[PDB]
């Protein structure tokens, strides 16, 4: 069950990145020019987590050469929720959905993404119930 979909370009603050048109399904925009240290804050759009427990976080990503990774966290960097490696997809507009699980506490969250290593683009993020 889907808690939220957040388009990557709908950040309230960012550092180091730039938006561009995407040719992924649904069109719109993606965030690109992502490098180590860069980040995206979604603090302007808090997401309500109905109950404490496991949530599946999905990322719609593209990467020419692989090697990237990100940290999913509370905006500001604490607490950190999880990390994920971003695989090569073979092109900057060749898209795939990756996922991992995190524990989240119940209540209103302001999420952020920190790039630990670049080389990837981001279309959207989706937060899902598991349990």
């Amino acid at each position: 069950m889907v808690i939220a979909t957040i388009q990557a370009e709908d950040h309230s603050q960012q550092s180091g990145t730039q938006q561009e048109t995407t040719t992924d399904t649904g069109g719109g925009k993606n965030v690109g020019y992502i490098d180590a240290g860069d980040w995206l804050s979604y603090a302007g759009t808090p997401v309500n987590i109905p109950s404490s427990g496991s949530y599946l976080i999905e990322y719609r990503v593209a990467s020419q050469n692989g090697g990237g990774s990100l940290t999913f966290e509370e905006a500001g960097g604490a607490p950190v929720h999880g990390t994920i490696a971003i695989p090569a997809t073979g092109g900057w507009q060749t898209w795939t959905t990756i996922q991992h699980t995190v524990n989240l506490s119940a209540g209103s969250h302001q999420f952020g993404i920190k790039a630990n290593a670049g080389g990837w683009n981001l279309n959207w993020i989706r937060i899902n119930k598991t349990h």
